């Protein structure tokens, strides 16, 4: 009979299923979308009560003040590894993978629905009261990991021993310091009261976060699975997983829960993500000389000879000849290259 | 060339009936010879392990 319209030629499916399947030989035009969370790391001041804080210290005074390890929320940080796009490229072309376009949710809105949980009772005879404060929602895709910055307030705080924290801290870091370069390599170590994504330095990863701080402000959260985020530059190249790896870091702190003492903690949800991947062609920016380099600074032995280089280096002259001259009359010339070209001394 | 074995040949029982274990020794001859193959690993996977 009358035979339909031809389909409409979508992408072919190869293997959908868990991370083994990035292992698949596959073409050069494949696109691969891993899907994925990440925990919030808040605190979790007992093995009854992950995803709470420990309830916050009140009125600490500002020159003795000493938090402690449960009550602080951290960064959650992965590494996805990715498999080599082990190929036959010439002139010093590779493949590496590029972040395209992540897809990214908070996972477990609705559930702060929830209260006749313990909360505090919202007027005489009322239910419980919502969770409400201040909130952030961050979240950082990029091939590298996610290099930040120390800016905390209150420098003379002693923070306990398992938060990795801004290296001696002064004045000057209460606002911003240039010596609090940090990476995000730790998982439920970096608090977010102390670092911030470095505005300088992320030249790889694409970072997005919101801030509201406030008594009672409304935590608004919208759940939608048609939303799209372009993750692609002015270039229009992505975060390219220079080492094979893909870093993924999250912190989603939603507010704080009052209990029914008057006590307050806070509240984090966990953080979807979906990144879409591909094959990029890009070029060896790098000499051969530092594959050579790096074999034979670990096959040579290491000789604690006398210094020849530094300021307390024993050789006094070199000179390089190189063509034909006529003979000049100054033998005690000095002759070097100052910024482009021959410069001649005396 | 990895090479492994494994020879127990039985139980050696003494005057007092005291069992022990007894081993013996495994000549091995392998012939080998030049296989032509091809390079698993250009200096695309070789740079990747730098920056790794
Ligand atoms: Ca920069």
């Amino acid at each position: 009979p009358k035979k339909p319209k031809e389909p409409v030629q979508v992408p072919k499916l190869l293997i959908k299923g868990g991370v083994e399947v990035l292992e698949v030989k596959t073409g050069v035009d494949a696109i691969t979308e891993v899907e994925c969370f990440l925990n919030p790391e808040m605190g979790d001041p007992d093995e009854n009560l992950r995803g709470f804080s420990l309830k916050l210290s009140a009125e600490n005074d500002f020159s003795s003040d000493s938090p402690e390890r449960k009550m602080l929320p951290c960064y959650s940080t992965a590494r996805i590894p990715l498999p080599n796009l082990n190929e036959d490229l010439t002139c010093g072309n590779l493949l590496m993978w590029e972040a395209v376009t992540v897809q990214t949710e908070v996972i477990g809105i609705t559930s702060m629905l929830n209260l006749h949980a313990g909360s505090q009772k919202v007027h005489e005879h009322g239910g419980g009261k919502p969770i409400q404060g201040s909130n952030f929602h961050f979240f950082a895709v990029g091939g590298d990991p996610l290099e930040m910055q120390g800016v905390l307030m209150n420098y003379r705080t002693k923070y306990p021993d398992g938060t990795i924290t801004p290296k001696n801290p002064t004045a000057q870091s209460q606002v911003m310091n240039t010596d609090h370069k940090a990476y995000l390599d730790k998982n439920n170590a970096y608090p977010v009261e102390c670092w911030v994504p470095d505005p300088s330095r992320n030249e790889n990863t694409r970072y997005f976060g919101t801030f509201t701080g406030g008594e009672n402000v409304p935590p608004v959260l919208h759940v939608t699975n048609t939303a799209t985020t372009v993750l692609l530059d002015e270039q229009g190249v992505g975060p390219l997983c220079k080492a094979d790896s893909l870093y993924v870091s999250a912190a989603d702190i939603c507010g704080l829960f009052t209990n029914s003492s008057g006590t307050q903690q806070w509240r984090g949800l966990a953080r979807y993500f979906k990144i879409r991947l591909r094959k990029r062609s890009v070029k060896n920016p790098y000499p051969i000389s530092f594959l050579l380099s790096d074999l034979i600074n670990r096959r040579t032995q290491r000789v604690d000879g006398q210094p020849m280089y530094g300021m307390e280096s024993q050789v006094e002259e070199v000179r390089v000849f190189d063509g034909t001259e006529r003979l000049p009359g100054d033998p005690d010339m000095i002759r070097y290259i100052d910024k482009q070209g021959q410069l001649q001394t005396k």
